[PDB]
């Protein structure tokens, strides 16, 4: 009988790939149906291209695809409609928010598989250590504390040790951090959500300068190459007092034999001031049948199935990722493993997004020159007050006659 082929998450990013493999397995086992994993690379803009080959080719070889928040925009042309497969009141159990942001001119593109928003890792230990009771709300006290602790972990014979881990690779993790600088410095969302192109202004240039005067200093040199695994591996061997990353993490420091396990906590990111907004950029990843699938049926089962409460609830327990089901942030076992996701929810709720809905089809190009531009800070070869100018001028091309 048919086999049901998927493409992802990755097996080079934690624990993602081989889960989503085993529940992949799992269902196929349920149901009596032949599956197959593909395995994906690990950064979500190579994933798109990747996966564009196929559609592109409007190729049968995959059935399901694990597809960014940043997508339904521009993939829908390649996504089965999922509407006439759910009734109102199974598609009721997801968060509005990312059910509309799946949809497009009409089309459930997806169904919300996990969300994401980016949080602050800390070291609890060496903040009670170095006389500190709570982690940073702003980012001088982030840098200050930084300092501070690193000063006396290197005394101390930690050459490995830095203060502050992130991911400063030019690829689409970098607009994640850059959105959250930006916002957080009250300089607004690069592109807001009406199309106006903010980001030439002095709260954005301010906060890319802040982010290069990290570079080397805090944070290793090394941080513009670091995605999220990058930044993960040196926080996870013990050696930042702080990390921008998503939930994910908290799983993997959490687990048997790590190094920081029982050591960490998770707050908000810091900001620039107490009245600029709080800034976490809205991630996750959703469940799409191939528009060139022969199985549609088959397919959209497994992803009914994927989406389910229990397997969100193995994902929440298990990988510490985000459910999209209001119900499992009341669930008795999720919070017991992770509390931090009812202390956190209303940064969750309030997660500022990326410019995919208004840059649609085209917002892989605009992330592309915002992370480009960015990075040309981060590398010092730009000062932010230059790089926000040609990024507006860069985006304002992008988008000439783009309208939303
Ligand atoms: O494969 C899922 C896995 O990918 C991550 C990053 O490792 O996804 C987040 O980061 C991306 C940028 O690098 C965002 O585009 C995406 O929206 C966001 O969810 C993990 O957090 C997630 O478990």
């Amino acid at each position: 009988g048919p086999v049901i082929r998927v493409a992802g998450d990755s097996t080079a990013v934690g624990e993602g790939g081989r889960w989503m493999k085993e529940m992949v397995e799992a269902w196929g086992k349920k149901t009596g149906t032949r599956v197959e994993y593909i395995d994906s690379p690990a950064d979500t803009n190579d994933r798109l291209a990747l996966y564009q080959q196929y559609w592109a080719a409007r190729s049968p070889d995959v059935d399901v695809y694990m597809i960014d928040v940043i997508w339904p925009g521009i993939v829908a042309p390649h996504a089965l409609d999922l509407k006439p497969y759910l009734t109102e009141a199974e598609l009721k159990e997801f968060f509005p928010r990312i059910v509309q942001n799946n949809t497009i001119r009409g089309k459930l593109t997806s169904l919300p598989f996990f969300t994401d928003a980016g949080i602050l890792y800390y070291r609890k230990d060496l903040l009670e250590k170095y006389g500190y009771t709570s982690p940073p709300r702003t980012w001088n006290e982030l840098e200050q504390m930084a300092e501070r602790v690193m000063e006396g972990e290197r005394r101390a014979g930690n050459r490995d040790f830095w203060g502050f881990v992130f991911q400063g690779k030019p690829y689409e993790g970098l607009t994640c951090d850059a959105l959250e600088w930006i916002y957080s410095h009250g300089g607004g969302r690069i592109v807001e959500p009406d199309g106006t192109i903010s980001v030439n202004n002095g709260r954005a240039a301010l906060a890319l300068n802040r982010a290069h005067g990290w570079v080397g200093r805090i944070a290793p040199q090394g941080v513009t190459s670091y995605a999220e695994e990058e930044a993960r591996n040196v926080w996870q061997q013990g050696n930042s007092l702080f990390m921008r990353n998503w939930p994910y993490a908290y799983a993997l420091g959490q687990a048997e034999g790590s190094p920081i396990r029982g050591k960490f906590g998770v707050t908000v990111l810091p900001k620039a001031s107490a009245d600029a907004p709080n800034a976490a950029t809205l991630g996750g990843w959703q469940l799409m049948v191939s528009a060139y699938s022969r199985y549609p049926k088959e397919a959209v089962d497994l992803v009914k199935y994927l989406a389910s409460y229990e397997v969100q609830k193995d994902n929440a327990v298990r990988l510490s990722r985000l459910p999209t089901r209001p119900a499992l942030y009341t669930d008795r076992d999720v919070l017991a493993r992770n509390p931090w996701f009812r202390d956190l929810l209303p940064v969750f709720q309030n997660a500022v997004s990326r410019p995919s809905d208004v840059a649609g089809a085209r917002y892989n190009q605009v992330s592309e020159a915002i992370w480009t531009e960015v990075h040309s800070v981060l590398t010092g070869r730009k000062k932010g007050e230059q790089a926000v100018r040609d990024l507006e001028a860069r985006i304002r091309r992008i988008l000439r006659h783009h309208h939303h």
